């Protein structure tokens, strides 16, 4: 079995290997990359996502989210308070202000220490989940707006034609902005490209050990657990590495820098934080290996998780027994 310790693997494809996305994902899996839940892909030196980032300031962040924490430093939840719209140029200035800027630090490890010590005492503002793309239309390799769609994969694998679309999302981050512990909708893959700015630190639990994380989360968030049998679908809970180590949960960590891709694999729980002003783009995708994960994915039916239009069909076709109850949660 390849990668039996479920370490995060880092790949350096050549320009020739960068042509065929599906084939390279399947290659990475042949080497065991999925066992970690997360992989890094460093693009060939010849590749670029677009020519420059000089003209992005007029993008609108219609609903910036202030991430307010409750709990203790290593075990907290966050809620998202909606703020007034602002442009990317306005947000960048805000991120760089004395109130919100990255503190002085020695290295990524010192910054990680400061994040876990101090996150809860601040409420950073995240421009998340903005439909759109920063890939140049002429970028033919690993262009996250030109991937094969999940609806077409389901149709190729299972023969059923379904409604829905699959488009990318932009994330504009600042110091301390935080992504809570989650897997993807329907336990899909994700791919994330860090277009610019400061790094993003990731934590990940191997898919084969995801239920260990779920059991800890039910212990640590006991009211949330009684409210919903899949409350990590709410994307609000954080647990620190120190706490994970104290409770014996297997995980790994890695820092993504500008110009790098990360792939999350089906049922790979992940969480993380931004180091400073940055912009990422991410999208879900599927492969044939996902289908079985999609069929077994948990679902939130309490009403909190509220998701896209396109998840309807996935539930309806892969999980027809759950469909009725899940749809009640969506309505
Ligand atoms: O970058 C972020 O805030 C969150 N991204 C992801 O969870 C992802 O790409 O799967
Ligand atoms: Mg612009
Ligand atoms: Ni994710
Ligand atoms: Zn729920």
């Amino acid at each position: 079995a390849q990668n039996p310790n479920c370490n995060i693997m880092i790949f350096h494809p050549t320009k020739e290997e960068f042509n065929d996305f599906d084939k390279y994902i399947a290659y990475m899996e042949s080497q065991g990359a999925h066992r970690a839940g997360l992989a890094k892909i460093i693009p060939p030196k010849e590749w670029k996502a677009r020519e420059t980032y000089d003209n992005i300031s007029e993008i609108l962040i219609a609903t910036p989210l202030q991430q307010v924490a409750s709990g203790r430093a290593g075990v907290f939840t966050q809620y998202h308070k909606k703020k007034k719209a602002m442009t990317v140029g306005e947000y960048r200035h805000l991120a760089n202000s004395k109130k919100y800027q990255t503190p002085p630090h020695q290295n990524f490890e010192d910054l990680e220490r400061k994040y876990w010590k101090n996150r809860i005492y601040n409420s950073p503002i995240y421009g998340a989940d903005i439909s759109g793309s920063l890939f140049d239309e002429n970028t033919k390799q690993w262009n996250l707006g030109h991937l094969g769609t999940i609806q077409d994969l389901l149709e190729k694998e299972c023969g059923v034609v379904i409604e829905g679309v699959n488009t990318p999302y932009l994330y504009f981050g600042m110091w301390k902005t935080t992504f809570a512990w989650h897997t993807e909708d329907m336990d899909l893959y994700s791919i994330n490209y860090l277009h610019l700015g400061e790094p993003k630190t990731w934590y990940v639990v191997p898919p084969e050990h995801g239920q260990r994380l779920e059991r800890l989360a039910r212990e640590l968030f006991p009211g949330s657990s009684r409210g919903c049998g899949a409350f990590l679908r709410h994307k609000v809970a954080l647990i620190s590495p120190t706490v994970l180590k104290e409770n014996g949960i297997p995980f790994n960590r890695i820092t993504q820098e500008a110009g790098e891709f990360m792939v999350t694999f089906p049922y790979g729980y992940h969480a993380g934080f931004n180091h400073g002003f940055n912009c990422a783009e991410a999208i879900n995708f599927a492969t044939p290996r996902w289908i079985d994960y999609g069929k077994m994915a948990s679902q939130c039916s309490c009403g909190e998780a509220r998701v896209t239009f396109s998840m309807d069909a996935f539930v309806r076709i892969l999980q027809p027994e759950r469909y009725d109850l899940w749809k009640r949660g969506q309505d």
